[PDB]
């Protein structure tokens, strides 16, 4: 059971379920719209589009329906949210799945969006998909818009031959400038994936941000991790503190036992507390010298460029190697 | 019918403190110099756990260096109280390496708030032991007067008095959530008058589960959290958080079907609580999350980061007349 392809010509629904972003970043957010029209693809903007409600876009009834009529309208072939936030996890109980699973879309996001990403996958079974949002994503100044775009098309739009392999960018950047308005130029950084621990998994790909997925635990709306699941995991400006209280929920959750590997996305922005270590290694310490291979500093997170990764699909991943195979369709 | 219960404490026992997270035993010297005192005046005596004075920046030590430190304190049998020095974010860590037999065959009062609920309420699923949500030793004791004075009133009466059931749990006269007076004192804290608010009539009696809203979602779904049984009155606090946070954690909740089964909630002071412009309470972002379904709710209940601090037992029954703002503990805590 799996969403159509994009193609040139189609609609974007977009939506906030969370940050009013498209009140409060106006310039990102034409910038983000112009892109993707340039591009070939139209954007229907979502009932909250332009509203305030102060932390967020709207009321959770309201959120419900801006996100739902974009589910129901046989017009829109992808929908993404407009930004992340805190709040997507609220709309949970009100969200139309069987409308979704009826007609299935893409269902793109990142961040606070993994509550709606899982909770869609947990509910209907039809994989979605960890990658941009339109704000953050394509209101990007270049260069990195362009890598993440080329992202975007290779998982959404390309015919892909299974299996399908991810690459790593040659740079990266988490530099907090150039929000709105563009000023200096971003810092190339030159990039690598980390073989933290070495050795190779495949298996079921379950994951997205760690802190949000806490808000839906226990719940009808995370997917159930099972054995030989592969964990893919990414956190933004956290500090050391709050991710070492990540990695023990997930240990104590018996998270570690089941799953066969670990990706672990790129930390943007980044407070180690004054202790020079690298959350990899806050991860290593909960894992007390459990061998499981880990595979760190993704780029599928808050880090520009973004890779857009298919979730809930058979994946294989090779620490020791640094690769990442999408083996099973997730698309038509 | 009756279950193991930790020991009463008694003037001269020994308390014993740990610091499952923030070092505050060293970045704090004067308000864990002064809690120390102000115990050690009182008659108790104090037992420093392995890691006080100690400094990893973000932690005391190491998850090993911390579980040893609780650990240790667990199996002497001369402490009779264990008390987190402060919270943080880390307790959780600790858990898959407590010595929950040797808790379990030599009970004690355990206590503190805040993060340590990873711990409360750890102890409490492992062992079926009631722990206590109640002073952690430099926050609440290093507090100045006035009120570091009605903190310890509630803690000797809950803990250290003998007391008969039901046992009313009195609101406090005055409190405040300022955030002077840390380490030295530049001024009185206002006496702020205080009220529980009846934020949705009616009344519950059960077993009262909770703590810190935001740890739980740290131990949630782990053999650490106990589970949520039809009946329950849940108790909730947060502090120094948005509403943004907050509106996360209560849908959190909801999501799993808490909702359905609790009989009734009980929602601590928010202290220093940022609205983020709506003019909007907790207590109002909760009863959105609620949506039209009805549960009586007690708010503003001063077991929480604000000040005085009442000490509350855990997984024992308690009634909470939301309409009357009363709560009654009905069952024994301590023998
Ligand atoms: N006001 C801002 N200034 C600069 N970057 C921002 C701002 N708001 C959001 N962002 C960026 O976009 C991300 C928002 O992602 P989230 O809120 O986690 O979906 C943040 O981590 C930043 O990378
Ligand atoms: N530097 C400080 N200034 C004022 N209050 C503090 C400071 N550090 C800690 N606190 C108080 O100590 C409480 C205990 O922290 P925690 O147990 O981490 O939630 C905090 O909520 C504050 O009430």
């Amino acid at each position: 059971p799996l969403p159509k392809s994009l193609k040139y010509g189609d609609t974007i629904g977009i939506y906030s379920p969370s940050s009013p972003v498209t009140y409060t970043s106006p310039k990102r957010f034409e910038r983000a719209k112009s892109y993707l029209l340039q591009k070939g693809f139209h954007i229907l903007e979502g009932s909250l589009t332009g509203r305030y409600d102060y932390y967020r876009s709207g009321s959770i009834q309201e959120r419900a329906k801006e996100l739902n009529a974009l589910i129901r309208n046989p017009n829109v072939s992808c929908i993404m949210s407009t930004i992340g936030g805190m709040n997507s996890n609220s709309l949970l109980p009100y969200i139309d799945y069987d409308a979704f699973q009826n007609n299935p879309k893409i269902m793109i996001g990142y961040s606070d969006a993994t509550a709606l990403l899982l909770g869609i996958y947990a509910k209907t079974g039809i994989p979605t998909f960890y990658g941009p949002a339109l704000v953050p994503s394509f209101g990007e100044f270049e260069p990195f818009v362009d890598d993440t775009y080329k992202y975007f098309l290779e998982t959404l739009l390309h015919d892909q031959a299974l299996p399908y392999n991810i690459k790593q960018p040659l740079f990266w950047s988490d530099e907090s400038i150039n929000w709105e308005e563009k000023t200096k130029e971003k810092e190339l950084r030159p990039n690598n994936w980390i073989s933290v621990t070495n050795g190779q998994a495949t298996g079921r790909v379950i994951g997205g941000n760690l802190n949000t997925i806490q808000g839906i635990w226990g719940s009808p709306y995370m997917p159930c991790i099972q054995e030989g699941d592969i964990l893919f995991i990414e956190d933004s400006s956290k500090d050391a503190a709050t991710i070492e209280r990540s990695f023990s929920f997930l240990k104590i959750n018996g998270v570690f036992d089941k799953v066969s590997g670990i990706i672990l996305g790129k930390h943007e922005q980044f407070d180690d507390c004054g202790t020079n270590r690298k959350p990899y290694e806050i991860l290593l310490e909960v894992l007390q010298n459990q061998r499981i291979p880990l595979l760190a500093d993704f780029d599928c997170c808050h880090t520009h460029p973004m890779i857009t990764m298919p979730i809930g699909v058979q994946v294989k991943m090779d620490a020791t190697n640094k690769t990442i195979h999408i083996l099973e369709k997730w698309k038509i």
